């Protein structure tokens, strides 16, 4: 269904949009069953890009646009959250 937001860094755009506990449900107007698409999307953008993410905050439809970055040292294209979910399984 979703990506279950568990965690969120301070050093990201993100930092206070997306609280731990959300659930990124649409990106981009894009809906997702497993959790790697939400990653392979993420993965195809650029960095500094502008996604939209329409996520949940307990029972609340929100959604806000998210400038993306380097969650690691490669520079990879992301969110910068931890899901709750465990490999690509």
């Amino acid at each position: 269904d979703g990506v279950y937001v568990l965690s969120v860094k301070e050093d990201v755009p993100a930092a206070g949009i997306l609280h731990a506990g959300d659930l990124i449900t649409e990106i981009d107007g894009q809906s997702f069953k497993s959790s790697q698409e939400f990653i392979d999307y993420i993965h195809s953008k650029k960095v500094g890009d502008t996604v939209k993410i329409k996520y949940k905050h307990g029972n609340k439809n929100e959604e806000a646009s998210i400038k993306l970055t380097a969650i690691d040292k490669k520079g990879t294209p992301g969110i910068g959250i931890l899901e709750h979910h465990h490999h690509h399984h």
